[PDB]
């Protein structure tokens, strides 16, 4: 009678460990979300392949408001598996799910799975050097989101990198590009003018990372947010003060301008 | 003429994904390393008989000056696999291995796995409000560094929390315990006077990550410096200003005082 937050990995469904696979396998109901998420290299056939079990999936009702309605109550009597894209955990709600699960009486247990949050290595940034990290969400009607701004500015000031987690709209398949973001990001800057995002910014792309050939690049704004970066999901980075070796890796992996090899120290 | 680095995980040899373990047996040659971490919940035995191949161990000068006369020259005609502990790329030096790469001709592909920046995301604790991390070091001699004080301090003062990694010294297997790393900051406080560490302060502690049963505990410091979490390794929070949600949770599922729901919010 224990529920099990498996989370599948970045692109495809190799990228489940093998702790939350043959853990997985063995579970009597299988329930899992696509919307957190986009998991650009599987399809819920070959999970389910996979794992060897009917996948039943929620929408982000069935889970936020009623959680404890569909999957809870068979977790009671027997064993559940919740499976997510990425690290279940990271940069999604479902933490106070553990929550739910305790005031049912239902024990919880968490199988990681590798997380863009940790993927952003790649891109040969100090991970340690990441500040406070934000979302680009899509305007809405006559809501137009800007917390995004100040999060850059402050860790800027500080000389921090700064992860921007792209918006998704799952029901509608819609997932925002790297080059919708900066063009949102760029329509906040004319109107605050705070200098903190201009077409001189540097900034990093990291699309569709666990795949094998993932799109990685540096550059400036104006030269890349007309770029085509391929198939989402995208991530954005704004860097902050460069060392000298990150520099180096943007340069000779991430294809970007040799002129960053100057660092302002 | 390829070289893959490849992701252990968190704990076990379980930890490791299935697209690891896969490329990993079609490798002609595997080399590893346990320097910037160790897997703490098995041994290189389990690991070698998962994977079903000899596993050449480098010791971190072997990686940091010959790197490119020991693993490359075989990634020329064959297949070779770097594994680590956690995801590839996290430690600070080893994505200018990939420049090394280039530079020989040789192509590099990086399997990811879970790291802790991301797998704490199951103490409850909203990622997007991490800031800069840091790593707790020992006094030696005529030298005390404390620079790991002023991280928490500018992270605090934004209302972001603050990784700590703990000293470790994977040749003697010597790691530094939470406790042990509570004590040198209180030490540190008392140099600096500056309010950032006390007895007041509210911390979270990770042990474990990625078994199955991980320690997770909350609390004041002078409640949790003498209590037992457990075998290593340790991995320490200072959380910034707590969002409701966080803070139930480190209640409901970290044991910490009912207090921090009106004290740290
Ligand atoms: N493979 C991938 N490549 C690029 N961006 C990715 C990605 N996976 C997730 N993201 C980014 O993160 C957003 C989802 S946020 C949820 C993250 C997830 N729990 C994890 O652990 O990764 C996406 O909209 C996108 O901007
Ligand atoms: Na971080």
């Amino acid at each position: 009678m224990v529920l099990y937050f498996i989370g599948l990995g970045l692109y495809d469904e190799r990228d489940i460990t093998v702790k939350g696979l043959e853990i997985a396998k063995k579970c009597d109901y299988v329930f899992a979300e696509f919307y957190t998420s986009l998991m650009a290299g599987t399809t819920l056939g070959r999970i389910q392949k996979l794992i060897g079990k009917e996948i039943r999936v929620l929408s982000r009702e069935d889970v936020e408001l009623n959680f404890e309605n569909i999957v809870l109550p068979l977790a009671k009597e027997n064993d559940v598996a919740f499976l997510t894209p990425g690290d279940p955990l990271v940069a999604t709600t479902h933490a106070e799910l553990r929550i739910r699960a305790k005031r049912a009486g239902v024990e919880s247990y968490v199988i990681h799975a590798p997380s863009i949050y940790s993927a952003v290595g790649i891109t040969g940034l100090h991970i340690y050097k990441f500040g406070k990290s934000a979302t680009v969400a899509y305007p809405e009607g006559n809501w137009f989101p800007t917390s995004y701004y100040d999060v850059i500015k402050e860790n800027a000031e500080r000389g921090l990198h700064t992860l921007l987690f792209l918006d998704i709209k799952a029901e509608k398949r819609m997932y925002m590009t790297a080059n919708e973001a900066m063009e949102l990001m760029l329509k906040v800057e004319d109107m605050k003018k705070g200098g903190v995002f201009t077409d001189d910014t540097l900034v990093v792309v990291l699309a569709r990372a666990g795949s094998l050939n993932p799109t990685i690049r540096a550059g400036y704004v104006k030269d890349l947010i007309r770029e085509d970066f391929g198939d989402p999901p995208h991530i954005l980075i704004v860097p902050g003060k460069l060392h000298i070796v990150e520099a180096e890796y943007l340069v000779e992996i991430a294809g970007a301008p040799r002129e960053i090899l100057r660092v302002n120290v």
